[PDB]
């Protein structure tokens, strides 16, 4: 609990931060009272306590622009505050799902999401849940991984498809950071396609699919450029060591035809205007 | 509409308030999901355990389905943003993985579930994921079954479905290798649980997931590793549970006729199993 100590700030967040709505425990959305920036809060009950420090702890160092990034960290009475930054332009789920990303747009969220997994993959972390929800943008078309940790029962049933994971994570064979290389072609595909690759499909199905057929088969590829198909035949390489890595496609061709981030602003503001 | 989907489950269930009519809540073994607890009929003093087009067809399924071998469903309520009876005697699985059960406890676990599979049947509702770990067991000795989520509703007009849907290890070929399929897909998994209670697990347990499918489609009725050990009438029903041939393999009205069900002991007989499995823990 001292190391709790040594992370938890100074401070009663109910002070620092206002105007509190509800959106391992609930979070609210917040504002910070002296610079009127917005953050997420999220608060936990400790009474897997040492992980969670841990994790606090690899999170305040490990900054990065292309994560959502740690704020500060609060001892409410019995329970834990983590202040993380607020993205409000929402995931590429609404994005994707209410218009129609163009080849420049998606080579520009594929550039920054390959940046982030360099990142973690130099820090030997490994994602495992790369696709669209994980992905928050900015009002200014920042593009931030979410949700996952720096530090599954053959019983139970499968809820629901794991439409984004590689071949060798579905044959639960030990995996290593391609993992999110796969994820993030599928996320591509995904991306110019408007919906996941496995709707209409059980998931048992699609489970076999992923380690059977493999490179994911895509609606007409006449639709895709050549460099756009070359792309997501080094993401989507089913033997592991020819699979590209994060470094390796961050110098990919195919990234070079990326729009300006200020190009994504005007798809947040569809995907809000649907939503609703 | 998205939307239309939420506000027809919502109407399926009625606005009351739950904690004034039922008491002492008490978080029980909450899981995956989570929000399971343990309550008290206030005028009564009933046990009960308390915790979106597959809600809809599990909710509207067990409300039209109440047997004395189902885990009855007894409420709903709907307060801002699902009462069931309890089980105190925990799950079979409990039971298979740390006991070794005898011919005649096997037995009558087999024929409780069989009369279970019989109403269901007869009311055109397939279970579709029978394993040890949906049978619930009362102090007792009561054996009930449980989770209604993967369940199909047939008719005359559409008698089979096609669908991989159920846990792998249980799974009937010929839902495994998508073909139509009918009721007795629930047969199959029975005798799947039989070899859980003879042997601790399904076959192929050791295999993931996708390999135990392969080795289904593959090999189709399963070996025991020591078949010498069952009574040849036991080896029988589990035959008849796990034919290839759907149109051999037993109905559970069939079954329910067998003669290794004339060994069954007394539903008392499993209570020992509970403590021991309850001590096991
Ligand atoms: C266990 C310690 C690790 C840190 O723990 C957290 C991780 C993520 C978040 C989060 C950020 C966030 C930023 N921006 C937006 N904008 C929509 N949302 C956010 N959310 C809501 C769900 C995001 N999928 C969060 O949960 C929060 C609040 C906490
Ligand atoms: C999502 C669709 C609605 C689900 O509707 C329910 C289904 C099952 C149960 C249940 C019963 C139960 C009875 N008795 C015991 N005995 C301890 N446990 C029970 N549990 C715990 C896990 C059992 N595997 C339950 O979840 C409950 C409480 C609700």
């Amino acid at each position: 609990l001292e190391k709790l100590r040594s992370i938890v700030s100074v401070g009663d967040p109910k002070k620092k931060y206002t105007r509190f709505e509800k959106i391992s425990g609930t979070v609210y959305t917040a504002m910070d009272v002296a610079t009127g920036q917005e953050v997420a809060i999220k608060q936990m009950n400790l009474q897997k306590k040492e992980l969670i420090i841990n994790e606090i702890l690899v999170m305040r160092e490990n900054k990065n622009p292309n994560i959502v990034n740690y704020l500060d960290s609060y001892l409410v009475g019995d329970e834990l505050w983590v202040v993380m930054e607020y993205l409000a332009g929402g995931s590429l789920t609404d994005v994707v799902t209410e218009t129609c990303m163009d080849e420049g747009q998606i080579a520009a969220v594929c550039r920054e999401c390959l940046q982030a997994l360099e990142f973690l993959h130099s820090n030997q972390v490994i994602h495992r849940n790369i696709k669209s929800d994980n992905i928050l943008l900015g009002m200014d078309g920042s593009v931030k991984l979410t949700d996952f940790g720096f530090c599954q029962s053959k019983r139970s049933e499968m809820v629901g498809t794991p439409y984004w994971m590689a071949p060798e994570v579905v044959t639960r064979k030990a995996y290593g950071p391609k993992v999110d290389i796969w994820s993030l072609g599928i996320m591509a595909i995904e991306m110019i396609e408007g919906e996941p690759p496995y709707l209409n499909e059980n998931p048992l199905r699609a489970l076999y699919l992923i380690a059977t057929n493999g490179t994911p088969e895509l609606q007409n590829p006449e639709k895709l450029s050549a460099i756009f198909r070359d792309f997501l035949n080094r993401c989507l390489e089913m033997d592991v060591e020819k699979r590209g890595s994060a470094k390796e496609l961050l110098q990919h061709q195919f990234l070079k035809i990326a729009k300006p981030l200020s190009s994504l602003t005007p798809l947040i503001a569809a995907a809000k205007e649907a939503t609703k």
